[PDB]
């Protein structure tokens, strides 16, 4: 029940660094944290870890993950933590994160994350810190943080953002609620390439 390469106790099974190259099957049903970091994986199958609803804590963070099925965390109510960093994740599929009530720490950061969905966090009541550092992020839609009761801390930096009237809310939202912690940079239009969007006055983001 424990893969060979791994150790397991106390409900944690660890197989950092050991050249997996899938998400093993068949583990404990009691599982409350799942060590997979920094090994091969390039695919979250269908459920992947739907058989573990006592999961707290997942690590996926350094491997060559490209794709993810949209019900890859469903029914990990409990979930605390989705470590996901470094890897080669493109686009999050809808209702990704559905459900996922208890989450309060989502790095997704070093990906290719190109969009957001405005219902990308919509279950993510809880959230205490989300982050976005380095993907291919120009803009996110007014409304993506709306669910975001209990957010405290973001990472949006090295993202390409296009400061235009389209971003003027992140302004707002930041001035507000100065949360942003990486410093996020305007990348386009050049009249504001490379200011901190939380230095900039609301009035400036324009179309």
């Amino acid at each position: 029940h424990c893969p060979a390469a791994c150790t397991c106790s106390n409900n944690i099974v660890d197989c950092r660094g050991k050249g997996l190259t899938e998400i093993p099957t068949n583990l404990p049903e009691t599982i409350t944290e799942i060590r997979l970091e920094q090994n091969t994986i390039k695919v979250i199958p269908p459920g992947a870890f739907s058989p573990y609803k006592k999961l707290r804590r997942i690590d996926l963070s350094n491997n060559q993950i490209s794709e993810l099925a949209p019900d890859a965390f469903q029914g990990l109510r409990s979930l605390n933590s989705l470590v996901l960093y470094g890897n080669k994740i493109t686009e999050l599929p809808k209702s990704l994160f559905e459900g996922l009530f208890s989450l309060q720490l989502l790095l997704l950061n070093a990906n290719k994350i190109n969009c957001l969905r405005v219902d990308a966090f919509q279950d993510l009541h809880n959230l205490n810190l989300l982050s976005l550092y380095d993907n291919k992020l120009q803009t996110i839609a007014k409304g993506t943080f709306s669910p975001l009761r209990a957010i405290q801390t973001m990472h949006l930096a090295q993202n390409p953002f296009i400061c235009d009237c389209h971003l003027k809310w992140l302004a707002d939202y930041l001035h507000t609620n100065p949360i942003e912690t990486s410093g996020a940079r305007c990348t386009s239009p050049r009249r504001l390439a490379n200011k901190r969007i939380g230095q900039i006055k609301s009035k400036k983001f324009r179309c």
